DNA sequence: CGATCACG
DNA sequence: AAGGTACGTGATCG
């Protein structure tokens, strides 16, 4: 009746209850369902076996687990009818307890759909789609500033400012006197945290926007709330924000709301060497943002001087986080709806996992038994499966062309699907060029069928946009057709994704083989037009007209795409991505370009990370600037020769030689003792409370042996007594950072010293 | 070398 | 207050 924003489950008297969080004509509504039961499927060697199989037992929470009910069902598997048994369980946590007991059984051929989280199982099976309708959501951006000193335990320093922003403006809560109109002064860290809780409960936002709140703002708020003995009842059910382990990093959920962390979103959507809020804001809104570094914040807080500067930075962090959230949420909301899963989960997923959620829902709709995810063995074998070289030098006036909108059409016309591949007793088939894979034409494949529907749906949205005089629906429909384009263009890549259920190596190669015929046509037609192709990948190409005027290159390129699209049948489409003033290419997905506005765009080259020393990062940025901004590779080579000589002669300040690496576990848990851990053990031995989250700063000293034995804690480094390892900083830091870039110009590691 | 570890 | 724990690249260890 309203708009679904999330779904989860609660346990009551040992039984699961599904919770559906809704927004209905401006109001928060929570619907409960007690009737949905967890299940798996089992393919048996013979029907007789069910009598033995239904009697399988497990143990969970001290008590035994049973198969509640069994049901024989007819489904489709590998494009063939299949008879399997639906095995019902009492609680979803029963599934991981009993699934291997069922799989182990001598009469069970295989088990299926045994790793689908219960709340997602519910949404699929009940045919429920989140984010449908015109329902208007409310938003709040939240940020925090902490007092930090070098290499402190996560949460030792207090939170000193909390900022938030809305359409009503950006505000700061602090516990020191600062005279600014947007600053609220409270008495303590405890009262500042309680004020944020009060702001969230009163504003009752549907969406809480953060910039990396999954790993910084919420874990820190929770750590300080713990130390202070106070609760954070931010959930609409008064629950505290909940930390979820996603990879090695975290994910924070706020119940009844959408915690929208922009950090994974922006990282997926745009290409930047660093994802600082300042770099991101400038990239999206073309406006500069000032950074106030942690050491400046500590100095201002401790001295009590220059606090206005810190409060302005805190306020801007919230204000720009609000603006970025409003910019990036509409597309995440349309992707959620398209795949039929909540924004929380979708905003945190790869495109491959978006495809899998879309396929799982469509598989239920079409009574198609879903394949299983590969085991560790199969996953590694897929990674091991096997399926031009760029022009050297510095090129000017580079035009970029995108091929990606070609592949969905190839999958559909050739019926490329795992269920149509090398079918026995097939009457008509398509044979892939060179590779020779045969795709049955007798029935539309599961994937080609879905893709066709997706593409038809996009054409209908586009037709509705041309015929619409309402700018509000035109905006919404624009996000919708874009969301379809993103999902449709992810299928080619998905066929080759090693963790995919509907993984198909032969599908991916066949699509590559058929796609190549069009790529060779584009290449030939460009070359006859005077263009030189500098780089080609399955995704696109880069070309120039050697020694031509920039507007002439653009005009001819724009005319070229207009022409090719008129020659290519159907929905096969070439796209002019952009233009670059300069660029160079090293190998596949290793290149660097500069646009006409001076913005450097690189792929697979930059080392902007804390585990690389400043000297290596500084040298790399300088080499890229000499090449792209100055068009001078000889300047770049001289930069490297000068830096290495300076390292040899001990002319580089020790602060530019520090390496930072986080401690992620108790020190005794390490299998390999890397330099940061060798340093950490020595600190612990000295009485330092070494805990996970600590970031270890070290300098590699001159000497015999591996680097771990020669690493020193930065706080212990004495320039008089210690001598850094110049050979380590030259060969393991500086030269690796620049050798890949310079290789594009004919230099070897050996050519970059005197 | 393969295993282990960390970055964003 | 559930809920399977990404992914891909590169460096140093053992
Ligand atoms: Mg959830
Ligand atoms: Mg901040």
């Amino acid at each position: 009746a309203g708009m679904i924003i999330d779904a989860d489950y609660i346990t009551e008297d040992g039984k699961p209850i599904i919770r559906i969080f809704k927004k209905e004509k401006g109001e928060f509504k929570v619907e409960y369902d007690r009737t949905f039961r967890p299940y798996i499927y089992a393919l048996l060697k013979d029907d007789s076996a069910i009598d033995e199989v239904k009697k399988i037992t497990a143990e969970r929470h001290g008590k035994i687990v049973r198969i509640t009910e069994v049901e024989k069902v007819q489904k489709k598997f590998l494009g063939r009818p299949i008879e399997v048994w639906k095995l019902y369980l009492e609680h979803p946590q029963d599934v991981p307890a009993i699934r291997e007991k069922i799989r182990e059984h001598p009469a069970v051929v295989d088990i299926f759909e045994y790793d689908i989280p219960f709340a997602k199982r519910y949404l699929i099976d009940k045919g429920l789609t989140p984010m449908e309708g015109n329902e208007e959501l409310t938003f709040l951006a939240v940020d925090i500033e902490t007092l930090y000193h070098e290499g402190e335990e996560f949460g030792k320093g207090p939170i000193i400012m909390i900022s938030y922003a809305d359409e009503e403006g950006a505000k700061v809560i602090t516990w020191k006197s600062i005279d600014l109109p947007y600053v609220e002064v409270v008495s303590s860290e405890r009262e500042m945290i309680k004020r944020l809780v009060k702001v969230i409960r009163e504003k009752d936002p549907d969406v809480i926007i953060t910039y990396n709140g999954d790993n910084f703002a919420f874990p820190y708020l929770l750590k300080r709330a713990e130390k202070l003995g106070i609760k954070l009842p931010l959930g609409r059910d008064n629950s505290e924000p909940k930390m979820q382990r996603m990879g090695d990093s975290l994910a924070v959920e706020i119940k009844g709301r959408i915690h929208f962390d922009l950090f994974p979103v922006i990282r997926r959507t745009i290409n930047l060497p660093t994802y600082t809020l300042e770099a991101v804001y400038e990239a999206i809104f073309g406006k500069s943002k000032e950074k106030v570094y942690a050491h400046e914040i500590a100095e201002a807080w401790e001295t009590g001087k220059g606090l206005e500067r810190v409060a302005k930075y805190s306020m801007e962090d919230a204000k720009v986080t609000f603006e970025l959230g409003k910019e990036f949420f509409p597309m995440e909301a349309q992707l959620a709806r398209l795949v039929g899963q909540p924004v929380w989960d979708v905003s945190r997923s790869s495109t491959g996992n978006l495809v899998e959620w879309f396929l799982l829902r469509k598989a239920y709709e079409r009574n198609e038994l879903a394949p299983n995810k590969p085991d560790e063995r199969e996953y590694e074998r897929r990674l091991r499966e096997s399926y031009k070289e760029p022009e050297k030098g510095l090129w000017e006036g580079i035009v970029s062309l995108d091929f990606r909108s070609l592949y969905p059409s190839i999958i559909i016309t050739h019926n490329v699907s795992p269920d149509t591949l090398n079918r026995e007793n097939c009457k008509e088939y398509d044979v892939a060029p060179q590779v020779g894979h045969r795709f049955c034409k007798d029935f539309p494949g599961f994937i080609p069928s879905l893709l066709g529907n997706l593409l038809e749906e996009r054409q209908k949205i586009k037709k509705r946009m041309k015929e619409s005089k309402d700018p509000v629906e035109k905006k919404l429909l624009d996000y919708r057709q874009r969301a379809i384009k993103i999902l449709a263009n992810s299928y080619y890549g998905y066929y080759g994704y090693a963790k995919a259920r509907w993984y198909c190596k032969e599908c991916a190669e066949s699509v590559t083989a058929w796609g190549r015929q069009y790529i060779d046509l584009v290449r030939r037609e460009l070359e006859s037009r005077g263009f030189k192709v500098l780089y080609i990948d399955t995704d696109g190409l880069y070309a120039t007209i050697p020694g031509a005027k920039h507007e002439e290159i653009k005009e001819k390129a724009l005319k070229f795409v207009e022409y090719i699209n008129s020659k290519l049948p159907g929905l096969l489409e070439l796209e002019y991505e952009g233009f670059y003033a300069r660029g160079f290419f090293v190998t596949k997905k290793k290149y660097a370009l500069i646009d006409e506005e001076g913005k450097i765009v690189t792929r697979g080259l930059e080392i902007v990370r804390r585990d690389w020393s400043e000297i290596a990062k500084e040298t790399q940025a300088k080499v890229l600037e000499a090449i792209l901004k100055h068009g001078n590779v000889d300047e770049a080579v001289k930069i490297v020769k000068e830096v290495t000589e300076k390292l040899s002669k001990y002319e580089i300040p020790p602060e530019k030689l520090v390496i930072y690496e986080q401690i992620t576990r108790p020190l005794s848990e390490y299998k390999a003792i890397g330099p940061h851990v060798a340093v950490a053990k020595r600190l612990a031995a000295k009485g330092v409370k070494v805990k996970p989250g600590m970031v270890i700063g070290y300098i590699v000293l001159r000497g015999d042996g591996p680097i771990s034995k020669r690493a020193i804690a930065i706080e212990e480094f004495d320039p008089k007594k210690h001598k850094y390892d110049a050979e380590y900083y030259i060969e393991n830091q500086v030269l690796p950072a620049v050798e890949r870039i310079l290789r594009a110009f004919g230099y070897r590691k050996e050519d970059l010293k005197y």
